[PDB]
DNA sequence: TTTTTTTTTTTTTTTTTTTTTTTTTTTTTTTTTTTTTTTTTTT
């Protein structure tokens, strides 16, 4: 089988999915992001190819809250999985608290809570606590989440 | 009869897409007015 022209298809598949990410329908881009996130969380040493990098950055800055929360969910699961090597994505993550949705804020707060529980002695604990306390008055559901956390 | 994990069902939250609905002039109609037009009365 490893001689046959099927085992060397996975590469192709990624490329195909990444052609999709620039398109003009929201649901399709959301699903592309979720499927890519699942792929990434299976084989965590795939956030290396430069095209995937530029893809997830672009979609992190995208103009619709659905794909934004999808992208931040990918990045958060990747950070939680690999304990170290996250000091490079923390800045682009913690930029996203101020993101004018209610999805993205809740997702970033959940990811931050799991960080602050799982691997203490991380350097940026104080700033994380300051920002989460800062958002205590922002909304209602978010308020409940921060209060119980 | 009453407790527990696993599974099953409900329900709850939050976005995106469609849907009735309010408004915003524009035009039409109809009744009110009033000015002119028409019609006897009288000094």
């Amino acid at each position: 089988a490893s001689m046959r022209p099927f085992a060397q298809s996975f590469d192709i598949y990624l490329t195909q999915i990444l052609r999709v990410l620039g398109e003009n329908a929201i649901a399709v881009r959301t699903k592309a992001m979720k499927c890519l996130s699942e792929v990434v969380a299976v084989d965590p040493s795939i956030l290396a190819r430069l095209d995937m990098q530029r893809g997830v950055h672009g979609r992190l800055m995208d103009n619709s809250t659905s794909v934004r929360e999808a992208a931040v969910e990918l990045l958060g699961r990747f950070v939680l999985c690999r304990p170290q090597l996250a000091e490079q994505y923390y800045d682009m993550l913690i930029e996203r608290i101020l993101d004018t949705g209610i999805s993205v804020r809740k997702r970033v707060i959940k990811i931050l809570r799991d960080i602050c529980i799982e691997q203490p002695t991380f350097p940026k604990i104080t700033e994380m606590c300051v920002k989460m306390i800062r958002r205590v008055n922002d909304e209602e559901g978010i308020k409940k989440l921060v209060n119980e956390t």
